[PDB]
C-alpha cells in the first residue's frame, strides 16, 4: 500500500487506548496535516470490497426468486450483510448498560457502608473500578466500531449507488438527475453514519427502563410504578414521532433534490446565465426551494427539540411523578429512598430518554433514505452488448424509440452494414435520427424490432464534445500508455499540433470541468483526438467536423479522418457535402426514416484554512440566526431551565432534611406533631417541575429556530456570492467543489449542527450547574479539581489542533467523488462507449478510500480524546469515591450525610461537555466552509452610480480603442491591441481559424473579465457602467446551446416577459414551432436535465428563440447554426436578415455562406486583428487570409462565395 496505517499492527491495550494514535498529534501539534499523512484504510475497509459485499446481498435479494412473492427489501440486504457484525456489538450495548444500572446500586451500598467494617465495602470498590474501567476505556473501542459499522454501510451504499449510475439507461436518466445522485452520495448516505450509533438503543433503552422499575420496587415500593407510568406514556409517543421524522424527512429529501439539481444547472449554466443576465430569476428560483426546504427542515427540527426537551425535563418529571405519587402514601426520608430515585433514574435517563428518542429518529431517517436508494437502485438499467469472425457493424429492420409510448419511432426500417475500408455518411435534416442512429449502434437506444450486431472496439466522438478535469495530454490518451510517436501522429492529424505550440503552456495544460478553459473547435478536437488514439475498431463520428474552421474541417477530413480511420469502421455524422464524395456509403435520413442508401455518384488547491475557528466565524453564526436581543434572552432563558432543574435536586433535599425532624415527640398523636405541611412541599415542589418542563421545552425550541433560521441566511448569502463570483471562479474551481458546499455543508447546517449545538449547550449548563451544587457541598473538592480544568482546556487545545485539521481534510477530500461523479454522469455515453465503466468505477473507489482516510482519522482522533478525557475523569472521581474507604469523612463529614450522588454521573456529563465541546467546533468547519464562499471575489458591481440613459444604444455603435484581453490575471494575450469601428446598424462577420480569440471579443463585450482597453458602446464605456445596464441590452447566441430543466416557457422567457403568442411566433420564426407542436404538453413539456430530450441541433433553435426575443438593437450571433443543417439553416439566415435588420449583428461563423452577405469581416488569427474590410474587397485581394480561407472552401464554393461578395459588393 501506499501509505501505512499502525492500526493493523497495534497491540490490544494500545488499540483501546488508541495509544497507536499518538504519533499522529506529534506532527498535528506542529503543522497543518496533509493527505500524504493520513494512515491508508485498512484493507477490510476498502470501498471495493464493501461495495462488492453489499451488492452481493442485493443481488441475492432482487434474485434467486427472492422476487417471487415481494419486491425487494435492501434493508434485507443490509441486514443480512452486517446483522453477525453489529449483533456482536450489541452484547457490549448490553455489558455497558448493565454496567451502568450496577453502578449506583454498588456505590448505594458503598452510601450505606456510610459505621465501617472489616474488608467489606472493597468488594464493592472492586465492582465499581470494573463498572467504571468499562464505562470509561472499554466503551470508546466499541463506539468506534458501532460508528465503522455506520462508515462501512455508508461507504457500501456510496459504491453500489455509482455502480448503478454507470448503468442507468437513458430511460431512466429522465426519472432521475445528477441532482439526485449528488443528494443520493451526500445526504442520503450520510444518514447511515449516525442511524448505527443508535440502532442499539431501540432496544436497550426499553429494556433498562424495565430494570430499574424492579429495582425501585424493592426500594421505594408500589410507587416506581407512576415513574415507569411516564415512560408507558413517553416511550410510545416517541415511538410514533418516527412517523413524522420519516414523514418530514421524505419531503424535505424531494426539495433538497430540487434544489441541488436547479444549483448544478446555474454552476455549468454560469457564463451563459451570466450573459443573459438570468441570475435574478435562479437567485429567486433557489431561494423559492429553500424556502419550501427549510420549512420542513425547520418542523422536524422542532420535534426534535421535544426529544432534547425530554431528555432535559421527563427525568424530573419521573422522580416527581414516583414521589407526588409517594408522599401521599408514605414519607420522604434524607438520603435513603431520594437518593436511591435520583440515582437510579440518573443513571438510566441517558439511555431512555436521549438515545432512545434518538435512535427513532435516526433510524426513521435510516429507512426513507434506504428507499430513496433502493428505488434508485431498482432503475432501468443499459443490456449488455446485442465475433472472432469478420469484424462490421450490422443493423437490420431496426425500429426505437426514445420515449416507449405515444410517439412515432425515432429510427425506422435501418437496414445498413459497413465493413472495415467503408466510410458510411449519413446525413439529413435536424432531427432527423443520425446521432439516434449512432446511439443504436452504439446501444444506447435499445431496438424495439430488428436486431444490431457489432463486432470491434467503439471509440464514440460525441455531438457535444465531452472533456474532463485533467490535462490536455490526459484527455488525449484517457487512460491508454503515453507512447510518442502514436500520440505525435494524432495531434499532427487531429490540427493539435500548432494549438499545441500557441502557447496554451503547451500540452499538459491543466482543463477546467467540461472543457470550459478551451474553445469550442479546440476541444471538439481533443475529442476527436481522444478516440483516434483508442486506435478502435469502429468509430462512431457524431459530426466532429462542424465544430472547426473550413481549413481545418478539410486538414482533419483528410489527415485524420481518411488517412487514420479509411481502414477502420467509420461511421460519420455530417452535412458537409464537399466529403460526401468520399464516403463508401451515403445514407440519408428524414423523421427516423432511412430514405436512400447509395453512393454520392448516384444520389445526385488545498483551500484549508491553517487553525482554529475563529470567535468571528461564530459571531457570524450567530449573527446570521438572529438579532443580539434573542442571544441575549436565550441566556436568560437556558439559565432559567437549569436553575430550575437544579432546585429540584436542592428542594428535595431541603424537604428530606425537614421531614427528617426531631419533633415526633409522639408520632400516634398525629398533629400534636411537627408533620409536615404536605400541600405547601408538593405545591412548590411541582411549581419547579413545571419551570423545568416549561423552559426546557422554550430554550430547545428557541435554539432550534435561531440556528436553523442561521442556515437559512447563511445558504442566501453563499448563493449570492457565488451566483456574483466571476466566471474565472468557475473555470478554476470544479464544479463538485461548489456542489460540496450546497449539498454536505449546508445539509450539515441543517440537521446536524443545530441538534449537536444545543446537546452541548444543555450538556454545558448541566455540567456548570452541578459541579456548583458540587462546590456547595465538599466545598473543599474545589482545591482538588482545579487542576482538572487546566489539564481538559491543555487536552483540548491539543487535541483541537490536530482535530480541526482532520474535519478539514475529511470535508475537502470528499470534494473530489462529487466532481468525478458529475464529470463521468455528463461521460457516460462515452465511457460507456470505450467500455471504460470498470475503469471509473476504480477512479471512484480511489475517491472513497481517500476520503474513508480521513474519516478514520476523524472518528479515530474522537476516540482518542474521548479516552483521555475519561481516562483522567475516572481516576479523579474514583479516588473521590474511594477516599471514603479511606475515611475521606476526615476532609468533611458532609460527605456522609449528603451523599457522593450525582458525582458518580458527572464522571459521564463532564466528559460528554468537553468531549461535545470539540465535537461542535469540528462541525463549525462546515460552516467555515460556507463562510468562506460568502467572502469569495465579487464580480464588478451590477449597477453603478451612473446609468445609462432609457434607451441607450439608440444607435447600436461599438469601438474598440486598443483593447486586449486575456482569460486570467497572468494569462496569455487571447487578444492583442483590436481597433475596429462597428457602424451602425453594421452586420459584421467575424471570421478566422478554431483558438482565434473571436469568441473572446464576446468576453470583452460583455466584460465577463474586465478588458485591458477601452470598450465604447454608443459613446459609453462598458467600463463606466453596471454589468446588467451593460450584458441586458445585448442580445447574445452562445456557441454551446445550453437548456434548462423546466417548461419550454421557462426555456424562452424565464421572466413571464412576453406572452405565449410571441413564444410561438419565435418558435415559428426558427421553424421549430412543428417541433414543439407534436410534443403532448407543447410549451409545458419537460425538458431532460441539460435539453437531453432535444437534438443538439435543435438545442440551438431554441437559442436563437431567446435571442429573437430580446429585440435589443446589438446582437452577437456566436456560430449559432454550425450544427444546424444547411437547408434549415439556409431559412434561419434569411429570418436572421429580415428579423434583424436594423441591428447590428457580430456574426461569428465557420460557415462562410452565411457570412459572406456582410458589411464588414473581421479577420483574427491569432487574437490580433488583422483585417476588416468588405467581404469583396478582401477576395479581390488574393493575399488575404479570407481569400484563402474562402478558397480552402473548394473551386465551385469559392467562385459561388466570390460571386455573391460581388453581388452583395456592387450596390
Ligand atoms: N437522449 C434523448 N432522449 C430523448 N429523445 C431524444 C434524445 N436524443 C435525441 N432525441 C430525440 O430524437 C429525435 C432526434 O434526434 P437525433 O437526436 O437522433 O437527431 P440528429 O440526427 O442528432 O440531429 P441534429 O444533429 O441536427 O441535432 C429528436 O426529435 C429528439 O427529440
Ligand atoms: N475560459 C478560458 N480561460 C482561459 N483560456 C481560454 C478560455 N476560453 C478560451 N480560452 C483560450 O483562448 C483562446 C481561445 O479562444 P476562443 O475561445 O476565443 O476561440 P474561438 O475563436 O472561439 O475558437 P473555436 O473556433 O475553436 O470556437 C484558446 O487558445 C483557448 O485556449
Ligand atoms: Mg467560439
Ligand atoms: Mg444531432
Amino acid at each position: 500500500e501506499v501509505k501505512p496505517n499502525p492500526l493493523q499492527d497495534a497491540n490490544l491495550c494500545s488499540r483501546v487506548f488508541f495509544w497507536w494514535l499518538n504519533p499522529l498529534f506529534k506532527i498535528g501539534h506542529k503543522r497543518r496535516l496533509e493527505e500524504d499523512d493520513m494512515y491508508s484504510v485498512l484493507p477490510e475497509d476498502r470501498s471495493q470490497h464493501l461495495g462488492e459485499e453489499l451488492q452481493g446481498f442485493w443481488d441475492k435479494e432482487v434474485l434467486r426468486a427472492e422476487n417471487d412473492a415481494q419486491k425487494p427489501s435492501l434493508t434485507r440486504a443490509i441486514i443480512k450483510c452486517y446483522w453477525k457484525s453489529y449483533l456482536v456489538l450489541g452484547i457490549f450495548t448490553l455489558i455497558e448498560e448493565s454496567a451502568k444500572v450496577i453502578q449506583p446500586i454498588f456505590l448505594g451500598k458503598i452510601i450505606n457502608y456510610f459505621s465501617v467494617a472489616l474488608n467489606t465495602a472493597y468488594a464493592y470498590a472492586t465492582v465499581l473500578t470494573f463498572c467504571t474501567l468499562i464505562l470509561a476505556i472499554l466503551h470508546h473501542l466499541y463506539f468506534y466500531h458501532v460508528q465503522c459499522a455506520g462508515m462501512r454501510l455508508r461507504v457500501a451504499m456510496c459504491h453500489m449507488i455509482y455502480r448503478k449510475a454507470l448503468r442507468l439507461s437513458n430511460m431512466a436518466m429522465g426519472k432521475t438527475t445528477t441532482g439526485q445522485i449528488v443528494n443520493l452520495l451526500s445526504n442520503d448516505v450520510n444518514k447511515f453514519d449516525q442511524v448505527t450509533v443508535f440502532l442499539h438503543f431501540l432496544w436497550a433503552g426499553p429494556l433498562q427502563a424495565i430494570a430499574v422499575t424492579a429495582l425501585l420496587w424493592m426500594e421505594i415500593g408500589i410507587s416506581c410504578l407512576a415513574g415507569m407510568a411516564v415512560l408507558i406514556i413517553l416511550l410510545p409517543l416517541q415511538s410514533c414521532f418516527g412517523k413524522l421524522f420519516s414523514s418530514l424527512r421524505s419531503k424535505t429529501a424531494t426539495f433538497t433534490d430540487a434544489r441541488i439539481r436547479t444549483m448544478n444547472e446555474v454552476i455549468t449554466g454560469i457564463r451563459i446565465i451570466k450573459m443573459y443576465a438570468w441570475e435574478k430569476s435562479f437567485s429567486n428560483l433557489i431561494t423559492n426551494l429553500r424556502k419550501k426546504e427549510i420549512s420542513k427542515i425547520l418542523r422536524s427540527s422542532c420535534l426534535r427539540g421535544m426529544n432534547l426537551a425530554s431528555f432535559f425535563s421527563a427525568s424530573k418529571i419521573i422522580v416527581f411523578v414516583t414521589f407526588t405519587t409517594y408522599v401521599l402514601l408514605g414519607s420522604v426520608i434524607t438520603a435513603s429512598r431520594v437518593f436511591v430515585a435520583v440515582t437510579l433514574y440518573g443513571a438510566v435517563r441517558l439511555t431512555v430518554t436521549l438515545f432512545f428518542p434518538s435512535a427513532i429518529e435516526r433510524v426513521s431517517e435510516a429507512i426513507v433514505s434506504i428507499r430513496r436508494i433502493q428505488t434508485f437502485l431498482l432503475l432501468d438499467e443499459i443490456s449488455q452488448r446485442n465475433s472472432d469472425g469478420k469484424k462490421m457493424v450490422h443493423v437490420q429492420d431496426f425500429t426505437a424509440f426514445w420515449d416507449k409510448a405515444s410517439e412515432t419511432p425515432t429510427l425506422q426500417g435501418l437496414s445498413f452494414t459497413v465493413r472495415p475500408g467503408e466510410l458510411l455518411a449519413v446525413v439529413g435534416p435536424v432531427g432527423a435520427g443520425k446521432s439516434s442512429l449512432l446511439s443504436a449502434v452504439l446501444g444506447e437506444l435499445a431496438p424495439s424490432h430488428g436486431l444490431v450486431s457489432v463486432h470491434g472496439r467503439i471509440a464514440y466522438v460525441s455531438q457535444q464534445p465531452w472533456v474532463f478535469s485533467g490535462t490536455l495530454r490526459s484527455n488525449i490518451l484517457f487512460g491508454k500508455k503515453y507512447e510518442k510517436e502514436r500520440y505525435e501522429k494524432v495531434i499532427k492529424a487531429c490540427a493539435l499540433k500548432k494549438d499545441l505550440q500557441l502557447l496554451e503552456d503547451g500540452d499538459l495544460t491543466v482543463i477546467g470541468d467540461r472543457g470550459t478553459t478551451l474553445s469550442g473547435g479546440q476541444k471538439a478536437r481533443v475529442n476527436l483526438a481522444r478516440a483516434v488514439y483508442q486506435d478502435a475498431d469502429i468509430y462512431l463520428l457524431d459530426d466532429p467536423l462542424s465544430a472547426v474552421d473550413a481549413e481545418v474541417s478539410r486538414h482533419l477530413f483528410e489527415l485524420c479522418i481518411c488517412q487514420i480511420l479509411h481502414e477502420k469502421i467509420t461511421i460519420l455524422v455530417t452535412h458537409q457535402l464537399q466529403y460526401l464524395k468520399a464516403a463508401s456509403q451515403i445514407l440519408i435520413l428524414k423523421d427516423g426514416k432511412m430514405v436512400q442508401k447509395g453512393t454520392y455518384t448516384e444520389f445526385l488547491e488545498e483551500n484549508r484554512s491553517e487553525g482554529k475557528v475563529g470567535f468571528q466565524a461564530y459571531k457570524n453564526y450567530f449573527r446570521a440566526g438572529a438579532h443580539w436581543i434573542v442571544f441575549i434572552f436565550l441566556i436568560l432563558l437556558n439559565t432559567a431551565a437549569q436553575v430550575a432543574y437544579v432546585l429540584q435536586d436542592w428542594w428535595l433535599s431541603y424537604w428530606a432534611n425537614k421531614q427528617s425532624m426531631l419533633n415526633v415527640t409522639v408520632n400516634g398523636g398525629g398533629n400534636v406533631t411537627e408533620k409536615l405541611d404536605l400541600n405547601w412541599y408538593l405545591g412548590i415542589y411541582s411549581g419547579l417541575t413545571v419551570a423545568t418542563v416549561l423552559f426546557g421545552i422554550a430554550r430547545s425550541l428557541l435554539v432550534f429556530y435561531v440556528l436553523v433560521n442561521s442556515s437559512q441566511t447563511l445558504h442566501n448569502k453563499m448563493f449570492e456570492s457565488i451566483l456574483k463570483a466571476p466566471v474565472l471562479f468557475f473555470d478554476r474551481n470544479p464544479i463538485g467543489r461548489i456542489l460540496n458546499r450546497f449539498s454536505k455543508d449546508i445539509g450539515h447546517l441543517d440537521d446536524l449542527l443545530p441538534l449537536t449545538f444545543l446537546d452541548f449547550i444543555q450538556t454545558l449548563l448541566q455540567v456548570v450547574g452541578v459541579v456548583s451544587v458540587a462546590v456547595a457541598v465538599i466545598p473543599w473538592i474545589a482545591i482538588p479539581l482545579v487542576p482538572l480544568g487546566i489539564i481538559f482546556i491543555f487536552l483540548r487545545r491539543y487535541f483541537l489542533e490536530t482535530s480541526r485539521d482532520v474535519k478539514r481534510l475529511e470535508s475537502t477530500t470528499r470534494s473530489p467523488v462529487f466532481s468525478h461523479l458529475s464529470s463521468s454522469l455528463q461521460g457516460l455515453w462515452t465511457i460507456r462507449a470505450y467500455k471504460a465503466e470498470e475503469r471509473c468505477q476504480e477512479l471512484f473507489d480511489a475517491h472513497q478510500d481517500l476520503h474513508s482516510e480521513a474519516w478514520f482519522l476523524f472518528l479515530t482522533t474522537s476516540r482518542w480524546f474521548a479516552v483521555r478525557l475519561d481516562a483522567i475523569c475516572a481516576m479523579f472521581v474514583i479516588i473521590v469515591a474511594f477516599g471514603s474507604l479511606i475515611l475521606a469523612k476526615t476532609l468533611d463529614a458532609g460527605q456522609v450525610g449528603l451523599a457522593l450522588s450525582y458525582a458518580l454521573t458527572l464522571m459521564g456529563m463532564f466528559q460528554w461537555c468537553v468531549r461535545q465541546s470539540a465535537e461542535v467546533e469540528n462541525m463549525m468547519i462546515s460552516v467555515e466552509r460556507v463562510i468562506e464562499y460568502t467572502d469569495l471575489e465579487k464580480e464588478a458591481p451590477w449597477e453603478y452610480q451612473k446609468r445609462p440613459p432609457p434607451a441607450w444604444p439608440h444607435e447600436g455603435v461599438i469601438i474598440f480603442d486598443n483593447v486586449n484581453f486575456m482569460y486570467s490575471p497572468g494569462g496569455p494575450l487571447v487578444l492583442k491591441h483590436l481597433t475596429a469601428l462597428i457602424k451602425s446598424q453594421e452586420k459584421v462577420g467575424i471570421v478566422g481559424r478554431t483558438g482565434a480569440g473571436k469568441s473572446s471579443l464576446i468576453s470583452a463585450l460583455f466584460r465577463l473579465s474586465e478588458p485591458e482597453g477601452k470598450i465604447w458602446i454608443d459613446k459609453i464605456l462598458t467600463t463606466e457602467i453596471g454589468l446588467h445596464d451593460l450584458r441586458k441590452k445585448m442580445s447574445i447566441i452562445p456557441q454551446e446551446p445550453v437548456l434548462f430543466t423546466g417548461t419550454m416557457r421557462k426555456n424562452l422567457d424565464p421572466f413571464n416577459e412576453h406572452t405565449d403568442e410571441e413564444l410561438w411566433n419565435a418558435l415559428q420564426e426558427v421553424q421549430l414551432k412543428e417541433t414543439i407542436e407534436d410534443l403532448p404538453g407543447k410549451m409545458d413539456t419537460e425538458l431532460a436535465e441539460s435539453g437531453s430530450n432535444f437534438s443538439v441541433g435543435q438545442r440551438q433553435l431554441v437559442c436563437l428563440a431567446r435571442a429573437i426575443l430580446r429585440k435589443n438593437q446589438i446582437l452577437i450571433i456566436d456560430q449559432a447554426t454550425a450544427n444546424v443543417d444547411p437547408r434549415t439553416d439556409e431559412l434561419i439566415q434569411k429570418k436572421i436578415r429580415e428579423k434583424f435588420a436594423h441591428c447590428t449583428v457580430l456574426t461569428i461563423a465557420h460557415r462562410l455562406n452565411t457570412i459572406i452577405d456582410s458589411d464588414k469581416i473581421m479577420v483574427l488569427d491569432s487574437g490580433r486583428l488583422k483585417e476588416y474590410d468588405e467581404p469583396y474587397v478582401l477576395l479581390q485581394n488574393k493575399e488575404s487570409l479570407f481569400y484563402k480561407m474562402v478558397q480552402q472552401l473548394g473551386k465551385a464554393e469559392a467562385a459561388a462565395l466570390t460571386e455573391t461578395a460581388k453581388q452583395v459588393y456592387f450596390k
